[PDB]
């Protein structure tokens, strides 16, 4: 017997004694360490109803993560709410790791173990378990990265689908590389993708979306305007931040199908997503920075007004890392034991 309940977790990690990446400092002293002999336990003839969209789970893996950070990457100047702090900003060792989410004595976590499951409504497939399985804190616009991949379908998750102002989170089940170098201008970057595997993907998608949208005809076009952060897809590569335009991601023509190259630059002044503010860095270290990364998931924007035309458009969203950690955390849910 259990009911519905909110209450403090507490993260696991195989975080590195030893090492001097950040996430590693970060999980040794502010995680324990993973539970070694991991039980889950299925539910016999339970149905149990999740939300991904309101889950508490969530709101406490941003806290975390933004502490990760205030406490690891610090810019040479932060400027927030006209106050200025100019700190020590060295060049750091940044890779994410998986962190846990496990419930204290009295509470366990619910596990939706439906292959088809959208993130809201009933679950007929439920187990028990003491922690989530690793979830990588990977922050980034646009495109979800380094995550897990829908088992069966590819999935349409959103709060409202009607509702055109609520993010479209798109649940890929086939991972498409996505590799990005500076050289050893020392800012210019790019990313190179798979044309034929995107393509391929992308097609997919449309027609996910077309089963949502009563077959309507799928479009994409480029972000409507904003901070550079999000019309970008932004992200963080070993500590520097890139940011890339994915403009050919997302045409919709697709004499298409080979190396798909997106123009990069790494800037040393941002926009921060823990909170309104902007931060600076200093330039980027020298040599070949690379990073090659699955892309698992994709954030969404749906165009308004189209409620008596033939076409549905959408724009590559992001900016509210919540929606990052909802794609994981999606098919969790914490319980009080009655
Ligand atoms: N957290 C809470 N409680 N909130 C309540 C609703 C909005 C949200 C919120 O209050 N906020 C304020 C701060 N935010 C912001 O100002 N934004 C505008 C500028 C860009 C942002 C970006 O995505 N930055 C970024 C930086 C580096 C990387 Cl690598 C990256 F992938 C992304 C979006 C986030 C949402
Ligand atoms: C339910 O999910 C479990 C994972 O715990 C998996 O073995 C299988 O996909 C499902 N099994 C049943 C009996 O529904
Ligand atoms: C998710 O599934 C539930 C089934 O109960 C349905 O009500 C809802 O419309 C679905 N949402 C999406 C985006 O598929
Ligand atoms: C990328 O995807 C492949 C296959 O989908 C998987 O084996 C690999 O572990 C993934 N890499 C990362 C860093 O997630
Ligand atoms: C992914 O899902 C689509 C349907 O959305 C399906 O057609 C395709 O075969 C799936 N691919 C894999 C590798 O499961
Ligand atoms: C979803 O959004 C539409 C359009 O904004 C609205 O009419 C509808 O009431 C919403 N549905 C729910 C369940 O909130
Ligand atoms: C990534 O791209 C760089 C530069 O083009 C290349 O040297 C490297 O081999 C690529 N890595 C993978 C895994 O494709
Ligand atoms: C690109 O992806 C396709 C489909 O997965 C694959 O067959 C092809 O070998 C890939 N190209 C390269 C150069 O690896
Ligand atoms: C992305 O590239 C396209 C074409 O190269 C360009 O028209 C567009 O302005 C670029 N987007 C941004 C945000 O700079
Ligand atoms: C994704 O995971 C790979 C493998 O650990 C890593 O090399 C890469 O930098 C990661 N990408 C991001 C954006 O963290």
């Amino acid at each position: 017997v259990w009911k519905d309940a909110d209450t403090t977790l507490f993260c696991a990690s195989d975080a590195k004694a030893y090492e001097t990446e950040v996430h590693n400092v970060w999980a040794t002293h502010a995680c324990v360490p993973t539970d070694p002999n991991p039980q889950e336990i299925h539910l016999e003839n339970v149905t149990e109803n999740f939300n991904m969209w309101k889950n508490n789970m969530v709101e406490q893996m941003h806290e975390d993560i933004i502490s990760l950070w205030d406490q690891s990457l610090q810019p040479c100047v932060k400027l927030t709410g006209g106050s200025v702090i100019k700190q020590a900003c060295p060049k750091i060792s940044f890779d994410p790791i998986p962190i846990h989410y496990c419930t204290p004595a009295g509470y366990v976590i619910l596990k939706c173990n439906d292959k088809n499951f959208n993130g809201t409504g009933p679950c007929k497939n439920v187990s028990s378990v003491q922690c989530t399985h690793g979830i990588k804190p990977v922050v980034s616009t646009q495109l979800l990265l380094n995550g897990s991949l829908a088992e069966e379908e590819i999935i349409i998750r959103s709060e409202n689908l009607t509702n055109n102002a609520k993010t479209i989170i798109v649940h890929l089940n086939k991972s498409v590389e996505i590799n990005c170098t500076r050289p050893s201008d020392i800012r210019k970057a790019y990313c190179e993708i798979n044309g034929t595997k995107w393509n391929k993907v992308l097609k997919q998608v449309t027609e996910k979306l077309k089963e949502h949208f009563n077959n309507k005809t799928i479009i994409f076009q480029p972000p409507s305007g904003g901070d550079l952060e999000i019309t970008m897809h932004s992200f963080n590569c070993r500590g520097e931040f890139f940011y890339c335009n994915t403009t050919q991601l997302f045409n919709n023509t697709c004499g298409c199908n080979g190396t798909i190259t997106l123009p990069c630059k790494i800037k040393q002044i941002i926009n921060m997503w823990q909170g309104t503010g902007q931060a600076m860095y200093a330039p980027p270290i020298d040599g070949k920075i690379n990073c090659v990364s699955n892309i698992t998931g994709i954030l969404l924007t749906r165009d308004g007004g189209a409620n008596n035309t033939s076409n549905e458009t959408f724009r590559p969203g992001g900016g509210d890392m919540r929606d990052n950690w909802r794609s994981e955390l999606y098919k969790y849910k914490v319980v009080q034991i009655e």
